[PDB]
């Protein structure tokens, strides 16, 4: 695997921030949040092109080892080769994604946890800094 | 009981940076690197009022289990109720820690890893930054 964080206690409205290069020959990378790597409630994963997805994000949860079901965004601003920043919040409604130039997507809170515990890197992304605001 | 990463793949002459914030009351804090909890090539738990001592950065190695020979740091560079940054790196001979006032001290490399995969954080040390270079 990549990165993988456990413990994070961070609370709704708390920003986790993380940034990471993606491989120049990138065709997707992961970003895991939630309890434990069987409790997901957040499976962020750009996909360049991977799975029979191009310049598609595919994002996703996970609850007591099953994967939920996928949702997918339009825009893609990703490039391979790149530092890619992510910020994420979440609160009882939604999990927040905010990119820096504005870019911001929601997925459904679908677990209802009291705190994000567990982060997990994956794919063609490797992390340089992770921050809690 | 705090923060826990794991995968680091942190590679000699890699730097691994840790910011976080020293509580106001704080009678020490600790810093595991190594391949898992049961096997650190640097333990470093800078003792403010713990353990009967006081001001005292003590370090040691843990293999398989079982704790090396204590060594502890006369300087001091960390004061409760403020944000501490913590910049760490090794090579096959001894992990070097700079601390926040300028200080570098280094340790004896004990358990000969070929990378740091794994770090806890613990005590009264709430980390906000975590940074590869
Ligand atoms: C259903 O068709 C394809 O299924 C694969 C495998 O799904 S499974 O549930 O893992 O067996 C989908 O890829 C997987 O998606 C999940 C997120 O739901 C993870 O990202 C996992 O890493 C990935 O392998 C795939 O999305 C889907 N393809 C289609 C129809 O677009
Ligand atoms: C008399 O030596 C003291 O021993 C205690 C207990 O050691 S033991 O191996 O756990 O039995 C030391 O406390 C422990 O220190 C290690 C690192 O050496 C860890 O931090 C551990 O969390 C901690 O409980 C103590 O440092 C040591 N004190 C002196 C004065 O030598």
């Amino acid at each position: 695997c990549g990165l993988v964080a456990s413990n994070l206690n961070l609370k709704p409205g708390e920003c986790l921030r993380v940034r990471g290069e993606v491989a120049p020959d990138a065709k997707s990378f992961v970003l895991n949040l939630g309890k434990d790597s069987n409790n997901l409630c957040l499976h962020f994963n750009p996909r360049f092109n991977a799975h029979g997805d191009a310049n598609t994000i595919v994002c996703n949860s996970k609850d007591g080892g099953a994967w939920g079901t996928e949702q997918r965004e339009a825009v893609f601003p990703f490039q391979p080769g790149s530092v890619a920043e992510v910020c994420i919040t979440f609160d009882q409604a939604n999990l927040t994604v905010k990119l820096p130039d504005g870019y911001e997507f929601k997925f459904p809170n679908r677990l209802n946890l009291e705190a994000i515990n567990y982060m997990a890197a994956d794919g063609d992304f490797k992390i340089k800094c992770v921050a809690f605001d």
